[PDB]
């Protein structure tokens, strides 16, 4: 057929109940994730093709970058709690991978300050139980799909995108294939 299990996607042997509809995992340490966000704009192109009533979720993961990787997962929780994802995603990617000016939790915080989040506001969120639970949600979701690599995307806790099974000749074409595949799975 056109879409085949094992070609553009794989099926989870052990489906995850109550999972987010579209669930993306990434790391600010992950070089392909940098590509996905900055060069390919994958999350954004998936969004534009999702049927009405399908929300998109993006979580950070711990298993890259050791101690900083965990700080980054908590900071992403801060970004989700404050609703400032779209203001910090690029400076965080660039601070970790481009300029390499993010080496500590303080440097992470600086990115938020520079993006206009107030210090007191950042620190209150950073230390909050709401952020603690948002960290736990991110960790639970990755654990539930036994996640070992990023970037990764899951549809309804049953399907896993399989980007290697798509031509990378043309960046634009890859992005639309990925997005159409998500839509197909979505409607399944």
């Amino acid at each position: 057929a056109q879409y085949e299990d094992g070609k553009q996607y794989t099926t989870l042997e052990k489906p995850v109940a109550g999972a987010p509809q579209v669930l993306e995992f990434f790391s600010f340490f992950c070089p392909h994730c940098y590509q996905f966000e900055e060069v390919l704009h994958i999350s954004d192109n998936v969004k534009k093709k999702l049927p009405e009533g399908v929300k998109m979720t993006k979580y950070h993961v711990n298993f890259m970058g050791g101690d900083l990787g965990k700080d980054l997962t908590q900071a992403w929780a801060v970004a989700m709690a404050l609703g400032v994802e779209d203001k910090v995603t690029v400076p965080l990617f660039e601070g970790v991978q481009k300029t390499q000016t993010i080496r500590s939790a303080s440097d992470i915080r600086d990115v938020f300050i520079n993006a206009g989040i107030k210090g007191e506001e950042y620190d209150a969120a950073w230390n909050s139980f709401v952020v603690k639970s948002l960290v736990a949600q991110q960790e639970k979701a990755a654990a539930d799909v036994q996640l070992r690599g990023v970037p990764a995307m899951f549809v309804n806790g049953k399907y896993q995108l399989n980007p290697q099974g798509m031509d990378t000749s043309n960046m634009d074409v890859f992005v639309q294939q990925y997005a159409d595949t998500v839509k197909y799975l979505s409607e399944k």
